[PDB]
């Protein structure tokens, strides 16, 4: 586990997975805003493991032997930001969490642009930092 290899492995943490919505012909900020509107208008979100690395974004969740996984390669990711209206997610305890999303091509419907929306769980792995890391691996 050398420095450069570790650093390529990137950072992973837990986040709430709020929703995913198709977002064609919208700017990046419009896409994230659209997703947040949908999430905030709907009638409990899953906690997922969220990894950002040189290889892109990987989302996973397991309950016993049931398993969810999606990977978004770096060339597929077109945008990420916190909610441009500064809207927050209200947790079951009534406290609020910052919202962020990214837009990527849908792996099995590649013509489709889809915004994946999340809320922060840890102030020490905050939404703004995750957005910074995604934008860095896009920049690379």
């Amino acid at each position: 586990s050398t420095a450069a290899d570790l650093l390529r492995q990137g950072a992973a943490c837990s986040v709430l997975y709020l929703t995913s919505v198709e977002t064609e012909s919208l700017t990046g900020p419009q896409a994230v805003a659209r997703a947040s509107s949908a999430a905030l208008s709907c009638s409990t979100p899953a906690v997922v493991h969220f990894k950002v690395s040189a290889q892109g974004i990987t989302l996973t969740d397991n309950q016993r032997k049931l398993f969810f996984r999606r990977h978004y390669p770096v060339n597929s990711i077109t945008f990420s930001s916190t909610d441009p209206q500064d809207r927050r997610w209200t947790n079951p305890d009534g406290t609020t969490s910052k919202i962020f999303g990214f837009v990527a091509k849908k792996p099995g419907s590649p013509w489709e642009n889809v915004c994946h929306l999340f809320a922060e769980l840890d102030p020490d792995q905050p939404a703004g930092a995750i957005v910074t890391f995604i934008t860095k691996v896009m920049l690379g």
